[PDB]
């Protein structure tokens, strides 16, 4: 009865760091999450998750359910990893954190390294420049000499495969650049990494292999802006985009996503995805991407009459003041 353990070895792995914790055997996604958000300091939560892997696919750690109740190897320690789930639409606007600054830099700097989403040439020089002054600070010649980025991860495979320039020639290149970057804090560094990183045409996209009701091969995008649908010769591009406030509804029925536009004179989009555990990711993503759009708009639209109203406060004020004179 109290010789049974109370809770069980659970890793974390961040992009900085890996830890452990105690995870009791009754808890819930959402009790090891603010665990681990406590742990980190983190408060700007909604754009996170954590992730595990149900066969091939990735799989979020669901917040009502029982850790112990999720399709998760069970071996010592069940490791999850702490991400991003959600992409903010203007990331220097949203990311108030520098945690969160922080976890957003490294891992969509890992996607840009892993090339999962493409990267121009001189975009990645840009980009490795700032990340340069993120992890170095200012550049300083007298401790910054020839070859000290020979042992760094800089640039996407691609790029370094497309000129075959040597790696001191690539760290000059990167160092010109970084020489302009003198002032900047790591926290500004990593911001103006994800300025460039979020103007990417692939940055925040959800991608998924769909197929249309007459069996063309199509891909899904799933994003902070809306559904997207893309040529699968072209990930850059969609060819037919419904933003989030421009769709009525979407339903789903026996592995077809139908999605009904808000303007009735254009037809529903009917699209079929095999894979039931895809589908569920692609209705939690949709939910959860129009939720998070909503919100920003009735943000928005409270910052503005937070503003009306105290500029008339303030004008108002001001005015009292100078009739009495």
């Amino acid at each position: 009865k109290r010789k049974q353990p109370k809770t069980f070895t659970v890793r974390i792995v961040t992009m900085d760091a890996e830890m452990e914790f105690n995870c009791e055997m009754k808890w819930k996604g959402k009790d090891l999450f603010d665990l681990v958000c406590r742990t980190l300091g983190l408060r700007e939560t909604w754009f996170f998750g954590l992730q595990y892997t149900i066969k091939d696919t990735v799989a979020w750690l669901k917040m009502d359910k029982k850790v112990l109740d999720h399709d998760v190897s069970k071996e010592e320690p069940v490791t999850f990893h702490f991400l991003a789930k959600f992409y903010p639409e203007n990331a220097e606007e949203e990311l108030v954190q520098e945690i969160t600054q922080h976890l957003f830099f490294l891992q969509v700097k890992k996607q840009i390294l892993d090339e999962k989403i493409y990267c121009p040439p001189e975009a990645s020089v840009l980009l490795a420049s700032y990340a340069v002054q993120a992890k170095y600070g200012d550049y300083d010649p007298s401790v910054h000499k020839r070859g000290f980025l020979a042992q760094e991860e800089l640039l996407p495979k691609r790029v370094i495969n497309l000129y075959q320039m040597t790696p001191e020639m690539w760290e000059e290149r990167i160092t010109a650049w970084y020489a302009e970057h003198r002032g900047r804090a790591r926290d500004e560094a990593e911001m103006e990494y994800l300025k460039i990183a979020q103007d990417l045409e692939m940055y925040g996209v959800n991608y998924f292999a769909i197929r249309n009701k007459k069996g063309t091969e199509l891909l899904l995008g799933v994003d902070a802006l809306g559904l997207h649908i893309y040529d699968p010769e072209n990930r850059l591009t969609p060819k037919i985009s419904f933003p989030w406030n421009e769709i009525r509804n979407i339903s789903y029925s026996d592995k077809e996503f139908t999605i009904k536009p808000l303007d009735k004179k254009i037809d529903v989009f009917k699209f079929n995805s095999s894979k039931l555990r895809v589908n569920k990711l692609i209705l939690q993503l949709c939910i959860e991407n129009h939720d998070l759009f909503m919100r920003r708009r009735k943000a928005d639209s409270l910052e503005v009459q937070q503003m009306k109203a105290q500029a008339r406060e303030e004008k108002a004020r001001k005015q009292m003041e100078r009739q009495r004179l």
